[PDB]
């Protein structure tokens, strides 16, 4: 009944000379175990400053090379070459020790604030405290201060905060779990928290990822958090912050900046499982149309496929003719068409696309053959994604495809990968049968339960148990090179399964999730959730995806949904059909908010902008804008669309309020602007909620740049420019527009086809001004963007050109390419 290790001690460690200060260290471990198998007896251990912002700790057999994930994959800088040692820099708020104790411990810090953010010191009677290095466990932890450090991230996971509630263990192995289930690992991993401290000097954050892509368990439990890791190393990244903004442009600096994504792609979307045939999509594009709801995209699940294979069409519901024509008469209406794939090609002797994959050899292997799997043609073998031979065959289906089926992005789903059944392990492998069993399904499920076994075999020599984790980040490299290698524009795809990365290619959805109040309320943490992990394009499937909604629910669905990043309707087959023009009620809803979404498209295209520039989400936790405000930590049922815009729906059947949290200041409702919240420190506010209504407002001190309503979004781009100013009597006003021609590839890039606005508003005692900047102003004097009208909200005075009012300057007919300064006067 042996203890689990009984940890390492130091034998060597110095702290380079003359160069960006890195610290080596040998690790020798005091004495072995049995528990969970072999340790590893030599570490090599270096702490090092790849950033100023970033503190990198890897922990490797100091004797063998052990899975890393790829550089080729997740590019970045390659490793560095009591009694303590101490690391640290003189530009960085981090600083590092090593306590070379009996076992040894690490710890880092903050040089401004003392506070310990990162503190690996074993308790020496405690061995669930100490590093631990076995082939297949490796073991961390880190102390906490239980109520000073605020948790967020370690996904995929549905749970009802956003904030980590204490006392848990989340699960990191992709999954084909519905996301309806709390708790249980999901689609995705993401080994990376954000640590918001409430004190000292509140709002102090910093970032933790460990990049690793083997299976974890990862237990917090308030005081302490440990991850529990089956292979690979330890390669652990400190993020200084010390802002969380900070925080996530230093993360996504290294795991890759945010995709762009198209103009097009934040118009409203509409999916079902279960569509019949063309006729049936052709009839909710008009029912769309006749309800004068907003509809931008189109999509077909795999009915539309020919028996459930990839890059074919059912001859008899789906025929080629009358599909290019359907494509085709969207694309006259402005409307673009997005179809599902799944990664598993049917093994059907009669297949071209089988045929071209057994000649390249792209299927993933299981002793020695191709491994068999099965999804819904049956029978399928699955491309190996980390093999660039099948990479390559990707692009030429997908190519081959497109030639024959215009298509505007690719939705690519069940790529965890999925299995319909599970495989039996093979015998003696400790691969498929591992010493440590990670939480799987929150039953400690074998990890090959639904997916490829991990004795399964990939390009070099790569067994699925080491790169499971990376096999729809994979598909999404491959399908984003796909895309952009058959069309010029800027792409768009969206995928089910992702690692940390991924959102530099893609966009994500949450999943299955139901027809629930629960499920409403939890796309608000998920949503939040890949906003820090560097996917901003993230939505769930709007009045649920299994199960059958209710007009209520979907009601208040399409009111938080149509804020929603990424804004679909999508549904299961075995359920009621619920395209928005269905009921009424959802109907006038639907029109309402998504009116106001469209009006904001130059905001959200602007945060698309923002997002790929620094990684900063365009949903965003309370906290982002108001760090300094601790009562904004524990927020999980509202959130922000870029800096001072705020979200706050309704989230119980048969409420007409919500009991809102307000920060500090004045807050103006976008539905309506004399509807005002004023608090003189930040509170909740019992908000009139009506069946057709959802609260939106704008905070004092900023500016947003909005278009007018429309059908598609390229109608909306057409509009003028209304201006939406909001006074401060304590901060000058600032917003910002950015403008392409909305598919750029390389956005903001040299060619300098885009132009960038900052608008800024002040008040003088007898005056106002608001004055814009303009980057490249010959681009967007070239696309005829006209400012006509400047609403002023936040003042208790009327102005005019040379309780609350608004103020409204009209028939301005202002170049957006041309700077302004406009001067008013109080009445
Ligand atoms: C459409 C959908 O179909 C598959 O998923 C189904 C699944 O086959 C169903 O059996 C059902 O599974 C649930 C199960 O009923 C529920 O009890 C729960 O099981 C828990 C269990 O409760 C708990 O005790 C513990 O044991 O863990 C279990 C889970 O591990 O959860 C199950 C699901 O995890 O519901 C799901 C979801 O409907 C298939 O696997 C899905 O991938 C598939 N969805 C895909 C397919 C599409 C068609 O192309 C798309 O339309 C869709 O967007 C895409 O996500
Ligand atoms: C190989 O491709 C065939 C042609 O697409 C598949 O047959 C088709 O399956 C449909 C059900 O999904 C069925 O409605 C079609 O009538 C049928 N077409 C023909 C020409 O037979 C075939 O699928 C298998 O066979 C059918 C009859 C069903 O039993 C499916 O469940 C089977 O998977 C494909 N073969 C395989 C092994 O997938
Ligand atoms: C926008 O919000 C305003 C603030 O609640 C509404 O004004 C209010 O209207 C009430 C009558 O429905 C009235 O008792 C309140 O005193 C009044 N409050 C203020 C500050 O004016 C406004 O409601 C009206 O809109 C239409 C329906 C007309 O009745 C106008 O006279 C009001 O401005 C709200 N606007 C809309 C369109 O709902």
């Amino acid at each position: 009944g042996e203890a689990i290790g009984y940890g390492y001690q130091v034998k060597n460690a110095k702290v380079d000379n003359s160069t960006g200060k890195s610290l080596t260290a040998l690790l020798q471990l005091i004495r072995n175990s049995p528990v969970y198998g072999p340790d590893i007896q030599f570490l090599s251990f270096t702490a090092s400053f790849e950033e100023d912002d970033t503190l990198r700790i890897r922990i490797t057999d100091a004797n063998n090379r052990r899975w890393e994930i790829p550089n080729e994959v997740l590019p970045r800088p390659p490793p560095p070459p009591p009694t303590t040692t101490v690391l640290s820099h003189p530009h960085s708020d981090l600083v590092f020790t090593l306590f070379h104790t009996t076992p040894f411990g690490f710890t880092i810090y903050r040089k401004s604030t003392h506070d310990v953010l990162f503190d690996a010191t074993p308790i020496p009677s405690n061995p669930t405290t100490f590093l631990i290095y076995k082939d297949q466990y490796l073991q961390l932890s880190s102390s906490l201060p239980a109520q000073q450090a605020h948790l967020y991230g370690l996904g995929e996971h549905t749970k009802p905060t956003f904030q980590l509630a204490h006392n848990q263990i989340l699960t990191l192995w992709n999954a084909d779990i519905a996301s309806f289930n709390r708790d249980l690992n999901l689609y995705g991993s993401h080994p990376f928290y954000m640590d918001v401290r409430s004190s000292p000097m509140v709002g102090s954050t910093h970032g933790v990822f460990l990049l690793n892509s083997n299976g974890m368990d990862v237990e917090y439990t308030g005081d302490r958090i440990t991850y529990k890791v089956i292979g690979g190393i330890i390669d652990l990244y400190i993020f200084a912050g010390r802002t969380p903004e900070m925080v996530l442009d230093q993360y996504t600096k290294l795991i890759g900046r945010p995709a762009p994504m198209p103009y097009w792609a934040f118009g409203f979307h509409q999916c079902r499982w279960g569509y019949r045939d063309v006729n049936e999509i052709e009839t909710v594009v008009d029912k769309y149309a006749e309800a004068r709801i907003p509809l931008e995209v189109m999509w077909t699940d795999i009915d539309y496929m020919d028996a459930f294979k990839d890059f074919t069409l059912d001859p008899v519901h789906f025929p080629l003719d009358k599909m290019q024509q359907f494509v085709t008469k969207l694309h006259r209406n402005g409307q673009r068409y997005v179809p599902i794939l799944d990664p598993g090609i049917n093994t059907n002797k009669s297949y071209g696309t089988f045929i071209r994959g057994m000649q390249s050899n792209v299927f993933i292997k299981r002793d020695g053959n191709p491994y068999l799997g099965s999804v819904w043609p049956g029978p399928v073998y699955y491309p190996d994604f980390l093999d660039p031979a099948a990479r390559s065959f990707w692009v030429d289906e997908i190519k081959r495809f497109r030639d024959i089926l215009p298509i505007d992005g690719i939705w690519i789903d069940m790529n965890e990968a999925s299995n319909f059944i599970t495989s039996a392990p093979t015998p003696g492998s400790t691969l498929d049968n591992p010493p440590y069993k990670i939480n799987n399904s929150g039953g400690r499920v074998p990890i090959n339960s639904k997916t490829i076994p991990a004795t399964a075999m990939h390009y070099g020599n790569v067994t699925e148990y080491n790169a499971h984790n990376l096999y729809g980040f994979l598909e999404s490299q491959a399908t984003r090179e796909a895309l952009v290698r058959t069309s010029n524009e800027r792409p768009f795809l969206l995928s089910r399964s992702t690692f940390a990365g991924s959102g530099k290619y893609t966009a994500h959805w949450t999943g299955d999730n139901a027809a629930r109040w629960d499920d409403l309320q939890y796309s608000i943490p998920t949503m939040l959730n890949f906003g820090l992990f560097g996917m901003p394009m993230i939505g769930a499937d709007i009045c649920g995806f299994a199960e059958s909604t209710t007009e209520e629910l979907c009601r208040r669905w399409i009111q938080l949904g149509a804020f929603y990043p990424f804004s679909r309707d999508h549904s299961a087959r075995d359920t009621t059909h619920q395209e928005l023009y269905l009921w009424e009620s959802v109907a006038a809803s639907a029109r309402t908010v998504l009116g106001l979404r469209y009006q904001l498209l130059p905001y959200y295209y602007t945060l698309m902008y923002d997002a790929n520039l620094r990684g900063i989400p365009i949903a965003r936790p309370l906290f982002f804008t108001f760090p300094d405000d601790v009562a904004t930590y524990g927020i999980s049922s509202q959130f922000l669309i870029g800096r001072g815009i705020m979200v706050s729906p309704v989230l119980q059947p048969g409420a007409v309020s919500v009991n809102a949290y307000f920060p500090r200041g004045n807050w103006f409702s976008l539905f309506n602007y004399t509807s005002s919240v004023s608090v003189s420190a930040g509170t909740y506010v019992s908000l009139s909620a009506p069946p057709d209504h959802i609260n939106v407002h704008i905070h004092e001190g900023n500016i947003v740049a909005m278009q007018g309503e429309a059908m598609t979004t390229q109608a909306a781009r057409s509009t003028p420019f209304h201006l939406l100013v909001v006074m401060s009597d304590h901060v000058a006003s600032t917003g910002e527009l950015f403008l392409d021609n909305g598919i750029e590839m390389d956005i903001g890039g040299p060619g300098g086809k885009w132009t960038l606005v900052r608008f800024f508003a002040e008040s003088g005692i007898n005056n106002l001004t608001i004055s814009s900047e303009v980057v490249n102003r010959g681009y967007a004097m070239s696309q005829r963007w006209v400012m006509d009208k400047i609403t002023i909200l936040g003042l208790k005075r009327r102005v005019r050109i040379k309780g609350f009012v608004v103020s409204v300057i009209s028939d301005l007919r202002q170049l957006v390419g041309q700077a302004f300064k406009l001067e008013l006067e109080f009445e």
